[PDB]
């Protein structure tokens, strides 16, 4: 058979060594005397010839300081053990680690090995230099049998190993059930503590273990704390374990109560507890409603106690919403039926709202009294005035935002509660009494209030009479401070992510690469590298954007085209000739954010048109100037002269070429048989304006936004207008008075120097850098200047200069201005106190309307 060279040379070896000899003098060579023989069953033989020898075995051998007798143990045999005993080997005599013969038939399971050594009465209690003993060396290794065989021989279980920890204390920290089955039946004590007070119960709920804790609850184990106090709840809390939580609860239902007093300890991570009542509220629909109706008596609690005037704001405050964001949480989870998954909560099944929001109730009856006082006070107080606004505005103001983030709840994605919107309106008057107070609450209680889209969309109430000069600092400081729609805030890190750019041709090379790379990987420092060079370290950089600037506007892409004042740029529209057309376009609006979000600058600017669109606003007759002025003229004749007079009537439907033919297509949808009345040339002035530049371009314009809009949040710059925006991009430029003084033309009536001139500069000195700056694109459009300054006006109608003139007539009209040529016109202002009265206010109106 297979194991036959075991049969014959078993007998062999016996022959090869037959003739006795005693063992070594020496420590080295005692183990290689015996150890093969040992291993080969010559165990029963060598028992008979080295029954007379010389020799010992606790002359440990070699450098270990161990003996064969350790060997004995572990290759597993006895009748040499036999003549060992006879020799009165030590077993308790130790290894340089204090270990014993013991140990080792314990780790190999030699269980009659194991029985000799007590016949010689072993002292099992000896630790190795470690500490650890044997019934802890088998609790831990799993072997339970044995130590049934091996625990009954002795009496001192309970002793200790050297840290006072029992091997029932251990099974549990390792979750060996069938090890403590035996060991209780043993006679193990259960409520023994440790040092630290610590039962079993603690092990184990620390190591996040079920089923043990179960078993000492039927043999009745008890709940207790340790030394400081900590219980085995707040382990499972802290480890968020679950499922050995309700364990508990079967056996003490008092301390489901107990758990929800725990969400105000700020002590705890609150991304924990939602792994326990996430799990729970699914385990069964009778404790779902149970959970839900018991936060809110917290929360009823807390608000009562918010609006005392004694509680301090900053605790309460995160202790109520550290319990509202898993509260709506679950309810978006929603009700999960008696031990099954989740149930919707429809219409008909037993109305989840009509119990769990009932005891919140009492709150906004109680909140809307204290509006209802401000109002009264306001109206009453207005002539005659701590103020209540200045004390307490803070608090409520949390509030509020509780009464969206529960009514959204109950709506789905990205809709809007109805019931807020009325709540608004009742009390409009009063809320915008606290953003004049404190305008950038909005980014912190009102966020969503005021910041989700189709509510900035209905909720412009306050977004107009939001103060303006709020803008003036938040170019830069709600950039620089970041722009909270809960991402302008800190950046992720990325490293790995090297761009390898194509020097010879960057733009449709760089087109691959980003659309590759993720959205989060670019809002850091780019690694910016070409083919084959480093080059430097991030400096590269500013070479990418600085280069793609002027490669977009190459015309031979075909992508932009001059205005007719051949300074600002805007999208051809007949760029449909290109093969790949729109693809581009996607790529332009993915550049701008990152010149925002990474706060450096772009040289290149567009047409005033472009900007308006970007910020969905509409458009007006004068943003034709840039393709033709031509339609724009005979636009305005039609406004110069009512329809009354008009013999040749229009159509409301004409021929348009759209890449295609001059195909005729109606103005108004279906409509197209209609002509101009009286009431009705506004729309045919509106619609010529929009759908020349809409219906050619629309298809384009959107490709640019999907990207613009990839790393913009599009709530927040609807903000600013569409003359602070060209600013962010092209940095507010630099203006030197005398050279805007030198090149001035005065003509059409003006002299240089009559006495309305002299003191309109007067007017200007006096005004700041933001207004001046917003006067050269009411007569230029363009923003900023070349290098050689107004001296070399870029012009655009030729490098013409700053130009002005008259429009004579009183007072009651106000300025004007022609931009393709670069003038300014002004009716007069008689006097200076009609300059100090009229100009001063003319201008403002003039250079903007609200």
């Amino acid at each position: 058979m297979e194991r036959a060279m075991e049969q014959l040379n078993r007998l062999t070896r016996s022959l090869r060594r037959a003739r006795t000899v005693e063992l070594p003098e020496d420590n080295e060579t005692a183990v290689y005397t015996l150890m093969p023989m040992v291993m080969a069953d010559q165990h029963r033989s060598v028992s008979e010839l080295l029954s007379n020898s010389k020799f010992d075995v606790n002359y440990a051998f070699g450098r270990v300081k161990r003996s064969l007798l350790h060997i004995a143990a572990n290759c597993g045999s006895v009748e040499c053990l036999v003549l060992l005993l006879k020799k009165g080997a030590n077993p308790n005599y130790q290894d340089i680690s204090g270990c014993t013969p013991l140990h080792l038939a314990a780790r190999n399971g030699q269980k009659k090995c194991m029985s000799k050594l007590l016949e010689y009465s072993a002292d099992v209690n000896i630790c190795n230099n470690e500490g650890l003993t044997a019934i802890h060396w088998l609790a831990v290794n799993g072997r339970t049998e044995l130590l049934h065989d091996l625990v009954q021989h002795v009496s001192d279980v309970d002793v200790e190993d050297a840290m006072g920890q029992t091997a029932l204390h251990v099974a549990c920290q390792n979750g060996h059930k069938t090890t403590v089955q035996c060991l209780l039946d043993s006679g193990a004590d259960i409520n023994r503590p440790n040092v630290s007070g610590a039962t079993p119960l603690y092990f184990a709920c620390s190591h996040g273990q079920r089923d043990t804790a179960q078993i000492l609850l039927l043999r009745g184990a008890k709940y207790l704390p340790d030394k400081n106090g900590v219980t085995p709840l707040d382990l499972c809390v802290q480890g968020g374990y679950g499922e050995t939580c309700e364990v508990l609860i079967q056996y003490h239902p008092r301390l489901f109560q107990t758990i929800i007093q725990m969400t105000q300890n700020e002590d705890l991570r609150e991304n924990m507890l939602r792994q326990v009542l996430e799990h729970l509220s699914q385990q069964s629909e009778s404790q779902y409603l149970k959970i839900l109706t018991s936060l809110a008596e917290v929360a009823t609690t807390n608000g009562h106690k918010l609006l005392s005037l004694s509680s301090n704001y900053d605790a309460q405050m995160k202790s109520l919403l550290r319990i509202v964001r898993m509260f709506c949480h679950v309810f978006r989870i929603g009700p999960s039926s008696p031990s099954n998954g989740i149930d919707m909560g429809y219409n008909g099944n037993k109305t989840p709202r009509s119990q769990v929001f009932k005891p919140l109730e009492l709150l906004w009856h109680s909140l809307d009294e204290w509006l209802v006082l401000i109002a009264t006070e306001l109206m009453k107080n207005k002539r005659d005035s701590q103020d209540v606004i200045s004390m307490t505005a803070n608090r409520l103001s949390a509030v509020i935002q509780a009464f969206y983030m529960c009514c959204s709840c109950q709506m789905p994605p990205g809709m809007t509660s109805p019931r807020f919107i009325e709540f608004v309106c009742k009390h409009d008057e009063v809320l915008k009494c606290f953003v004049n107070r404190n305008p950038k609450i909005i980014f912190d209680h009102f966020h969503f209030l005021l910041e989700c889209p189709e509510l900035m969309s209905r909720f412009m109430h306050i977004i107009k009479a939001q103060p303006f000069k709020d803008r003036c600092e938040w170019f830069y400081e709600h950039l620089h401070s970041g722009q909270p729609d809960s991402d302008m805030v800190h950046r992720p890190v990325n490293e790995n992510d090297i761009l390898l750019v194509h020097r010879d041709s960057i733009f449709r090379s760089s087109c691959e690469v980003v659309s590759k790379a993720n959205c989060a990987k670019l809002k850091q420092g780019i690694a910016v590298r070409f083919h084959g060079e480093e080059g430097m370290g991030q400096g590269v950089v500013r070479e990418w954007f600085d280069i793609l600037s002027n490669e977009i506007v190459n015309p031979d892409y075909a992508l932009f085209t001059q205005s007719a004042d051949g300074t600002t740029f805007q999208p051809n529209s007949n760029s449909y000739v290109n093969p790949d057309h729109l693809n581009y376009f996607r790529f332009a609006g993915q550049i701008l954010g990152l010149a925002l979000n990474h706060r450096q600058l772009v040289n290149i600017y567009f047409t005033r048109s472009f900007y308006k669109h970007i910020l969905g606003i509409p458009v007006n007759y004068q943003d034709v100037a840039s393709i033709d002025p031509e339609y724009a003229k005979n636009l305005q004749w039609i406004l110069d002269n009512d329809i009354s007079d008009l013999g040749l009537e229009l159509t409301f439907s004409v021929e348009t070429d759209v890449f295609g033919a001059m195909e005729e297509v109606p103005l108004k949808p279906g409509g197209g048989s209609i002509l101009v009345t009286q009431n009705n040339k506004a729309e045919y002035v509106q619609l010529v304006t929009e759908l020349r530049m809409t219906r050619a371009i629309q298809p384009q314009i959107n490709a640019f936004l999907q990207g613009f809009h990839m790393f913009i949040p599009p709530s927040l710059i609807q903000l600013f207008d569409e003359y602070e925006l060209e600013l962010l991009l092209s940095g507010m430029p630099e203006i030197d008075v005398s050279d805007w003084i030198k090149n001035t033309e005065y003509t059409s009536g003006y002299e240089r120097e009559d006495p309305v001139i002299q003191w309109f500069w007067e007017v200007v000195e006096d005004i700041t850098q933001e207004e001046r700056v917003l006067l050269l694109q009411f007569v230029t459009g363009s923003s900023r200047v070349p290098h050689g300054g107004f001296a070399n006006i870029m012009g655009g109608s030729g490098l013409q200069n700053f130009t002005i003139a008259a429009v004579p007539y009183t007072p009651n009209l106000l300025p004007t201005s022609s931009t393709c040529i670069n003038m300014l016109k002004l009716p007069e202002y008689p006097s200076k106190e009609i300059l100090k009265d009229r100009l001063l206010v003319a201008l403002h109106c003039g250079s903007y309307g609200y």
